[PDB]
């Protein structure tokens, strides 16, 4: 037992120089080579399992069921059950034996090749073939691609074909005019360090029509992935990158060959888009000639995944940014489908799975809108649309009459002196105001006020019976919605500017339409769904329902009055119930103040759809109610 019990330390500690990769560490304790000692050398050893374990993509080596025994005066007999994996799968229920040996004052491992594969003996081979996995497709709630693996135009240039002086420059001009493209890029990419003369150097995946081709150009057609949307969808869709060896190392399964999703959906589901590679693990003896299968099944290519997106209102709702900073959500609010989540501005996403230079990447990332940004997805105070809200729970706890009007003078005001300078500030001087008024014309100082009658527990009672610090269930990466940082305000002015939506309110564009929701189901919340096959899940009694059939009324009058915040919609001619909002923050790096303006709008006779857009930091005399007719017409017709 004295020696025994060091026998299983040695081959425990084999397995985990094995398992870390460390074959010199793994080699250094074997026995001499000689007959019934180790069959190699300490280097022969080493380069025994990083040649075959390397080939295989060996990871996470890992034995069970060890015993350990005795044959001989210093010879220890040891097996036990190992698994593996490999870049074909995991290799389960593998019998391991060999012998020991206790020499000196340590015991080493007479190490034999059934000790890298069991059945291995002598100088066989280990062989392995695979076949890649073609990538699934992404695709909308009618089967439009979003992301796909289609035939693409690459232009290039040979150099050798190109000239030799003048005639070289003429056509690399000629090349650089007729596909848009810069003549310092073309003599830059010719000019590279991997560059041959006979070589094609490849310059730009080009769309569409192909004009003529100068001398040097041709045009290949190569697969690869392809977006297209394009931009307007890039935040959410993702791009797909190289694989490198670190992918690899954290997973074998992956294909060295292949693609990985980096960001967006195409890296949720990467492991469902990119399917399982086939081929064969397999022994062969001295000469090629197969011995054991190890591991084989044939490739299976990556299943689709179909989401709940309108490929027409995605692009419309992301053209309507114009390039401004913003997003817009789109749902049909009695199911929860999301039909649109464009976020602006936002980056080529064909360019970055193609070829885009350090230059180009660095301008996106440099961008002080940052168009990598999923906006969707990032947690904003809501902005004085968050009235409703307020008001849904003033009118179910009783604390606000409809018909009460409450006498403001000014477009400032505070609860007391101990407020100091600040005040709640609106927009319209209206001496006479009530619920339907206050909707009307965006009346923060009504909000404020009727938030600190009804006083913070009750507020606060009302605001828990939504989805804040909720994770919903969705295939994006985003933070719950927060109603401010600790569970208490201890504060007057934070409780007074959350009733109207910006104090410490986190809440992200989807988290809002979710919220919102209630509006369209008669103070049911529908969980918001991107996976169309998914099932509908709903919260039921979040307000009351005599509250929506109060509040919905006076959000028709934000459109149809002469002096609603969203009248310019009621050109539209169509059934419409909105709320305007904005929201101010302090910036600090101009620390002028930056604005933030937020439209609300659905359809309250059939709640077909519903949406919610917002224009971050916007320009002067802009707003998200100036860019939404088109997105409206559009859900309006086509989701009743």
């Amino acid at each position: 037992t004295q020696a025994v019990e060091a026998g299983e330390k040695t081959v425990e500690q084999f397995v985990q120089a094995l398992n870390k990769g460390d074959y010199n560490k793994a080699a250094e304790m074997t026995s001499k080579k000689a007959a019934n000692k180790s069959a190699l050398s300490e280097k022969e050893i080493l380069d025994k399992y990083q040649n075959i374990y390397g080939a295989a993509d060996v990871k996470g080596l890992q034995i069970s069921n060890l015993k350990v025994d005795k044959k001989d005066d210093s010879t220890y007999s040891f097996s036990y059950k190992a698994k593996m994996n490999t870049s074909l799968g995991e290799l389960k229920d593998l019998s391991y034996k060999g012998t020991l040996d206790r020499n000196d004052g340590q015991t080493t491992i007479n190490w034999q090749p059934n000790l890298v594969f069991p059945e291995m003996e002598g100088n066989d081979k280990v062989s392995l073939t695979t076949q890649e996995a073609a990538r699934g497709n992404i695709i909308d709630r009618n089967g439009e691609p979003l992301a796909t693996t289609g035939k693409l135009k690459q232009l290039g240039v040979v150099p050798s074909k190109l000239g030799d002086g003048g005639e070289k420059t003429a056509n690399i001009k000629a090349i650089a005019s007729s596909f848009d493209l810069t003549e310092d890029a073309i003599n830059q990419a010719i000019s590279q360090s991997w560059v041959q003369p006979d070589y094609f150097v490849p310059l730009k995946i080009i769309d569409g029509a192909t004009p003529e081709l100068p001398a040097g150009a041709t045009i290949q057609e190569v697969d690869g992935r392809y977006y297209p949307l394009g931009e307007a969808a890039a935040q959410l869709i993702g791009y797909v990158g190289d694989i490198t060896a670190e992918d690899i190392d954290k997973n074998p399964e992956l294909s060295s060959n292949g693609k990985i999703g980096r960001s967006g959906l195409e890296m949720a589901f990467d492991k469902d888009l990119r399917g399982t590679t086939g081929g064969k693990l397999s022994i062969t003896d001295a000469d090629g000639v197969e011995k054991k299968v190890l591991i084989e099944h044939e490739v299976q290519n990556g299943k689709d995944i179909k989401l709940t997106i309108d490929a027409k209102a995605q692009k419309t709702a992301f053209d309507s940014l114009g390039g401004k900073a913003g997003s817009t959500v789109a749902t049909t609010p009695k199911t929860g489908d999301l039909l649109a989540l464009a976020s602006s501005p936002s980056y080529d996403p064909n360019k970055m799975t193609n070829g885009i230079s350090q230059e180009d990447y660095k301008a996106y990332e440099e961008n002080p809108e940052q168009p990598f940004i999923s906006r969707f997805a990032t947690g904003y105070a809501p902005g004085s649309t968050f009235k409703m809200i307020t008001a849904a729970i003033g009118l179910d706890n009783g604390t606000i009459d409809p018909n009460e009007v409450l006498t403001i003078n000014g477009l400032k005001w505070q609860k007391d002196s101990s407020w100091g300078s600040y005040q709640v500030t609106r927009v319209s001087d209206v001496s006479q105001v009530d619920l339907k008024t206050a909707l009307i014309y965006s009346d923060n100082i009504y909000a404020a006020q009727e938030t600190l009658k009804m006083g913070e527990k009750k507020f606060r009672t009302g605001l828990d019976k939504f989805i804040f610090g909720e994770d919903l269930d969705l295939p994006i990466s985003m933070n719950p919605a927060q109603i401010s940082n600790e569970d208490s305000f201890n504060s007057d002015i934070l409780l007074a500017d959350t009733g109207y939506g910006q104090g410490e309110l986190l809440i992200n564009p989807i988290q809002q339409a979710a919220m919102y929701s209630v509006f369209a189901n008669n103070g049911t919340l529908v969980y918001p769904k991107l996976i169309a096959d998914k099932e509908t899940k709903d919260k039921k009694n979040v307000i009351g329902e005599t509250a929506v059939q109060t509040i919905v009324p006076d959000l028709r009058e934000v459109v149809q009055d002469v002096n609603g915040t969203a009248h310019s919609l009621s050109a539209l001619g169509i059934p419409l119930a909105a709320k305007t909002g904005t929201a101010e923050i302090k910036e600090k790096q101009d620390v002028k103040g930056k604005e933030n303006s937020f439209l609300f709008a659905f359809n309250p006779d059939n709640q077909g759809y519903m949406m919610v857009s917002m224009l971050e930091n916007k320009e002067d005399d802009d707003s998200a109610t100036k860019r939404a007719s088109e997105l409206l017409q559009y859900l309006n017709q086509n989701y009743q």
